């Protein structure tokens, strides 16, 4: 364990291994950490668990901290199995333990661990609880951010604000803290988690963010449930996220494809010259979606202004992982964001008509597809660097040079 | 080269270390080759050329069996470039010599090589092309089967069916001929193939078996463009394409989800467990999509009466790679095939539905869906257990015992 | 539960989705079971469990065949995870029910699962335990087969040999015995599994085997802890291990590397030419160890007379994954095979050499190596198709037609 | 094409796909791009080509540039084929057309392409070629920088340092010069690059750029063969190199295994909150092999102090991807960099050994080994932790807080 400060413990676990999260939906290319707590006040409170493929060790662990007969209470922000996956595990032990969570984590925790007979009790927004000392827990719902059962625990005094899966991020590192980490790799993995996690839920992130910032309560650390402990100006992660969840785009345009013959990424190629000689103020990244990490895919189109997705027809309907990609990105809905559809054919096409729609259905405001047959030769490419000529001009966010 | 009977002459090539196919979309576990074929009569004629990766070593090799300026005529079946690939740099070499084709080939041969000045001859089914020694060439449209420049070459005397991609696999040997390889391996990719890619066309494959067998001409051999030449009992694998092209399936359910947290997956053993105990003629595959060969799958539905599909609920909508399973099903149009959907969820769900419509949008006739809240308990299995029962009562395709 | 016969019932799980054993070192492309087997006679014995990742399942799933209290007694054959693993989860509950294993389970099953206080009762080859009803079970050591730990189980009466890995294959399917399960898909399990597994301890398998059928003890079955139940014809699987053993290999040459720019792949394919024109009775399989399934390339070598095995030179050493190979290679102890090595450089070379002798140190008999500079031009695939028609004669098991 | 500077010009091609250099041994995640230049003087010179995927394309876009035949002079300053795969396809249209290059780079393009007829002139450092217009080119030979046949081509006037492989990375954007991309993106591709590739060579790097630097000639532009065009304060580049290649080193350690059960990763994370605990400055890195990017794993290694490496016991020898990656470490020679070996065994042990010896083979000054049987419990770990500690009091750059 690590001392957070004062009577606060880090009893979480660190998994450097660990690459496949929501199936393999998130590829944690950096790690990531589920970080559990332990206040040893006048009471003694575990904050969290951690996910279940450890949780042998975390209970093993916590009998190294304290005698498990002494926790007093236990908090579950967050009822997802990577923070209480272990709960069955340490439940066995110290049955009587009262659980406190949100209502909606009642149904989430006895939906995963089938254990009703649990000592729950439920906590609104504004519910206390007091260790001792001077010091109480501060419980605020946070529902829908990003689970039913989602809540936040802030511990007055020491002004920590247990946020669990808020502001957190997938980074494995064995220092604890924000300033002993490299800032680029912590960043790179915040905002690979807003994008791909927290996009959908941002209409909900800054009237919470508010409400919670009316309460009017200090924060020296926000400890998350996974990566580091922002103890650093630790509000910084959550300006970022006021920013991120305001619809957030750069100047910037993502391309992404699928092909079988490189033909329609000749096209992605002529589409990406025509921007950058038309508006040198975007920047533009290109992945095939066959070889590259979708995550990244999904980061740069939250950072875009805009994107261009390429298929192919096969069999009349799109390339597999283009549909795929498509119906994640309707589910994360971006939000004014721009979008066109390109591809090549063999003789009735129909597969890019197919993908504008789909992507209008995503919620992307359309510009007119581009369509090619076959190869492109000189002159279908020139049509090509022209598309991403007249695109550059309709995306610009101010006049161009 | 290889001799394949008489004046005939292997000069293809073999591709032990491909694996990716249609960009990635079909994984050639037993690699491939590429059979193109020197006939040298009176007359000297080159029958296809091979994938463009190996363009100069076709060359070459081609050089080493015959003087360039030798070759009287060339025929191109099919213009994917797989086949005429090699084309540009053969041309480059002579560049007056005819090429016959399809006038629907000259659309795809100048789409990827872009030299329309080629000496290009459009035939028609039933035209002939004479090479001497009392021997000719017969040509047979195949349109859409796969390509609509598909056709195919019959040589008289030699009773030769240079067919291109029908009755082809993804097979690579050093041995030529069906008789001189594993037939377990063949078969499997064999039917793997038709499975993946002529599926949507089964429709037309009938019919055009039927006229070809309509001109009464003998077939000692079946030299296709991928995989064996067909010499010992070569019609076996018509009657195969005979038979999988009639809506073929076989008393079989295949089972395929993605999952999160393995709920999911607990339903589809489930369900599995209550069909296996139901009807015990059903043979039953479960595969996880994120984890298995997609091409895999595939093979199995087309050999399956039905199919359960099995998602959980993120973000509102399906996991991408069902919903990328489910586009290209949807273009591959299997017929006269059953489904069901089921998945878990947190709260409100409706993947499933989702997946449902889809699944009917694919052309499956759709049975109840199965739905379950986070991690089934015991009663919750029971029922997934008999919603297999009740699937498998449903689709006998005769009386239960 | 399945009933295996009589009062035997199959307890164990089914893993449709596993593809990673071994760590990765063992691909499971048709999945796994880890059969669990309840007798319930005037005693009850439970013998063996399930990996680890289903522990609570089987927990569960047994506690609905049977009040945990009325086991009687546990038998361990072998304590790897994939069939000991759920075995701390089970004895929380009966903490006090004795378990029968080797000595050398005892330090096994205390090294993974921490529990010496458990019960343990030594058993040798030969001591029995009476479960009433006129039955007993007989145990047999087995010492490196394949772990220090390993051993086997034989119940009177009912004639069933309860062998855990031996005699196994990772195949997942619902029926549960041998006569109702694709034939090839089972052999294909069988074969992989011994090559890549036993290979090493064939010098134990036929003496282990000769020990057994002197007991002149009846086996209407074969119960192993990995796939189908044997019971028609189950010595057929004894009689395959018995071959398997002894050296085996057919008419069969293997052929695998790695390649920077395919410059060492037109090696390996010539070279293949050039043995299949000198010895058509040959079998040959080429693979490119970057690109192919691993298990496969060490299945064909189990299978295979001799091997080829290319690298070019990468500073001044061979590619890693060849390196790997051949490490893995040396411990499996193939036995009574032929190697050669051979692989382009761009200058001075010396890889080839390296690998030359470390094939040489993973038990092969080597031949001449063959070297080329660059990438080979039609005099230098000369030299490579020469050198196979010289492996060949070499290699050659009957005097070449 | 881009204009680089006066009359020189970008027309090279970018590769937003590639994925797998040196086969698949080095893994270019961003990408990376074929820097060939067109410079219109006088003389018209053409400097390297592309990789021969693009060949097509290159030669096409070439044309658009100039007509063929008014290119005087081409400059090859390597022969890979990611810089010379374009030559044959670029010869055939101006066979006549010299070829200026290094002696060795004879032997490497003919190795290649075959066309010993072409007209090759060698070229010294110090040789000089006139263009016109007061303007030269000055060839410097960098052998083994990092082929025999590598040089570099000097612009008079211009003061442009055409560097090919020396100075760039793997790193694609839209954009050219190294004032216009993300920086963290260009650094981190520019030390994957050296780390992966040019450390064995670090004792040429310093006394090249010695002697480079003692010629008194300006540098405006390092125009490399991949990446970037460094042209805002391009020493920047050549002081990292003089950094790396001083057999660099960061107060930093890696810890990599490969594990079957993860016994040898729990004592990984042991081992790493030993040193944590005992040497705060530590950055420490944990990898498992079988689940990380290598060239990730190396570049770590590049930048670290020491390392620990881990791998169980597998038939006696180390699992194969550790022996691999060894193999490869014996090739990058790394230097002043410090070692100890650990891993889990179930009996015999060995492979600790086994891999501790090859850790010296490979260069690395070893410490004692840890090595621990079947799973780790409290005790055993604490003895992993305390070689973490001892390990880092042993490694510490300085006296330890
Ligand atoms: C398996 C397969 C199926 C195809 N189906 C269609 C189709 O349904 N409609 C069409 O217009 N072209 C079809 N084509 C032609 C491709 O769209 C055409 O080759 C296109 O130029 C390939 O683009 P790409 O290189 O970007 O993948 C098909 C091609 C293949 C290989
Ligand atoms: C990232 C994420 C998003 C989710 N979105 C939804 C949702 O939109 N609606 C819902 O009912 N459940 C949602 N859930 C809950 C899952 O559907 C639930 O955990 C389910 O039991 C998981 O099934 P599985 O283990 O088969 O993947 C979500 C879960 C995660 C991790
Ligand atoms: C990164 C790298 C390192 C190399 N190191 C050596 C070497 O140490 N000695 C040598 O003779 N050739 C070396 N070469 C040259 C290759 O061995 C040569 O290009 C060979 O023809 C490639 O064979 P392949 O296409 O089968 O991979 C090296 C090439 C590369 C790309
Ligand atoms: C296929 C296999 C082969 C093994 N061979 C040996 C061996 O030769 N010597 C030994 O001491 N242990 C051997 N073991 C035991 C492992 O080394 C032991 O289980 C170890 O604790 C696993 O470490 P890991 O979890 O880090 O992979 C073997 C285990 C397996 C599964």
């Amino acid at each position: 364990s690590i001392v957070v400060k004062n009577n606060i413990h880090w009893v979480g676990q660190r998994d450097w291994e660990v690459r496949d999260f929501h199936g393999t939906e998130y590829k944690t290319l950096r790690g990531s950490s589920y970080n559990s707590y332990l206040i040893r006040e006048e009471k003694n409170v575990l904050i969290d668990t951690v996910d279940h493929k450890f949780s042998r060790e975390f209970v093993q662990n916590l009998r190294n901290e304290i005698d498990l007969a002494d926790i007093d209470y236990i908090v579950i922000n967050h009822a997802e199995e990577d923070h209480a996956g272990a709960l069955t595990e340490l439940m066995a032990q110290i049955p009587d333990t009262p659980i406190y969570c949100t209502a909606n984590a009642i149904d989430s925790i006895n939906g995963h661990h089938h254990h009703p007979e649990w000592n729950f009790n439920v906590v609104k927004t504004g519910d206390t609880l007091d260790i001792g000392n001077g010091k109480q827990l501060i419980f605020v719902e946070t529902p829908m951010l990003h689970w039913p059962d989602s809540m936040m625990t802030y511990l007055t005094g020491d002004a920590v604000l247990f946020s669990n899966d808020a502001f957190g991020q997938h980074y494995c590192d064995e220092h604890l803290f924000n300033d002993e980490v490299d800032q680029t790799e912590l960043f790179e993995q915040c905002q690979r988690y807003y994008a791909n996690i927290l996009t959908p839920f941002s209409r909900l992130v800054t009237p919470k963010i508010t409400e919670i910032l009316g309460f009017n309560l200090p924060v020296d650390m926000i400890a998350t449930s996974h990566g580091v402990v922002w103890r650093d100006n630790p509000t910084q992660i959550v300006e970022l996220y006021l920013k991120w969840a305001a619809d957030y785009q750069e100047d910037r345009i993502t391309i992404f494809y699928d092909t079988m013959y490189n033909n329609t990424r000749m096209m992605a190629d002529a589409i990406a010259q025509g921007i950058a000689e038309t508006d040198p103020r975007v920047a533009v990244k290109i992945f095939n979606v066959a070889r590259s990490d979708k995550n990244e895919i999904l980061t740069n189109v939250f950072r875009s202004k805009g994107v261009l997705v390429g298929t192919s027809t096969m069999n009349n309907v799109m390339m597999p992982k283009i549909a795929g990609l498509v119906e994640e990105m309707t589910g994360l809905r971006f939000r004014n964001k721009r979008a066109s559809a390109f591809g090549s054919h063999g003789w009735s096409g129909g597969a890019v008509d197919r993908l504008s729609t789909r992507l209008q259905d995503a919620g992307f405001e359309m510009s007119l597809s581009l369509k090619a047959k076959w190869r492109p030769d000189q002159d279908a490419l020139k049509l090509c660097r022209e598309h991403g000529r007249e695109i550059a001009r309709q995306w610009a966010l101010a006049p161009l040079p």
